[PDB]
């Protein structure tokens, strides 16, 4: 009755910082449960601020104690009470995807999914990207938002939250072909110069394909989007632009 029982230990992986550990000790071991884990090594005051790895926790009947490591130098055990643990980013995974910034202006820009270990505010949007081009290179989740990591110009400039991307649709297949037809009621669906909604100048029309009704055209391209299938058309053997298949 001098010493404490371990009641339950395990091994944990967790980042968190010291806070407010001026009135702990620092242990050998779980405190008071031996002769060495009795004696207090120093206080946590050395340590308030810094960031720390937590390695282990075990329980007595006194509470929680952790054993932390600074600069991936054990250090001991403290109250557990002592350390404010960083949240971990979940469904972190790479990613190769493009797009364009299209709400940075209202969105802060982060060098980590936020409030993550290391994770700092570089600045307070970011609209110094706003309506640029990027390439979303990685996702990682916290508190029910998505983050996506970007790169401007080659660059990997942060994380970003994904409300703020317009995503381009990959082109999934695309092929060469030699087809002729005539394009039947086709004021529904636009002329696009890319395959639509591929790139930054295939969002928005260049017109619709009223004024080629009732034309006979040269398909030369097909190409397949998750949205659907475009044909390149040409038109006195010059090339037109891109139109859904539909339109012939």
């Amino acid at each position: 009755t001098l010493y404490d029982t371990i009641k339950q230990q395990k091994n944990v992986s967790e980042d968190a910082k010291v806070v407010k550990a001026d009135g702990h000790g620092v242990y050998s071991g779980i405190y008071n449960t031996s002769a060495a884990s009795a004696k207090k090594l120093s206080t946590g005051a050395p340590y308030n601020n810094k960031d720390v790895k937590i390695l282990k926790e075990g329980t007595t009947s006194r509470g929680t104690w952790v054993q932390f490591s600074l600069n991936n130098k054990v250090i001991g055990w403290m109250d557990k009470r002592a350390f404010v643990y960083y949240p971990k980013a979940t469904n972190v995974k790479t990613l190769n995807l493009t797009g364009k910034i299209t709400a940075g202006s209202t969105n802060g820009l982060w060098s980590e999914v936020p409030g993550t270990v290391n994770a700092k505010k570089l600045a307070t949007t970011a609209g110094a990207y706003q309506n640029k081009d990027a390439k979303i290179i990685k996702q990682g989740q916290i508190s029910g938002r998505t983050y996506y990591q970007f790169q401007v110009g080659g660059k990997t400039i942060g994380w970003l939250d994904a409300r703020a991307f317009h995503v381009y649709d990959k082109i999934q297949s695309q092929s060469n072909v030699n087809w002729n037809r005539t394009i039947l009621n086709a004021d529904k669906h636009g002329v696009y110069s890319g395959v639509y909604n591929t790139s930054s100048s295939s969002m928005n029309k260049l017109s619709t394909g009223a004024k080629y009704n009732n034309k006979k055209v040269k398909v030369i391209k097909q190409a397949k989007t998750a949205r659907g299938t475009w044909y390149q058309f040409q038109v006195n053997g010059k090339t037109v632009g891109w139109m859904d298949y539909r339109a012939f």
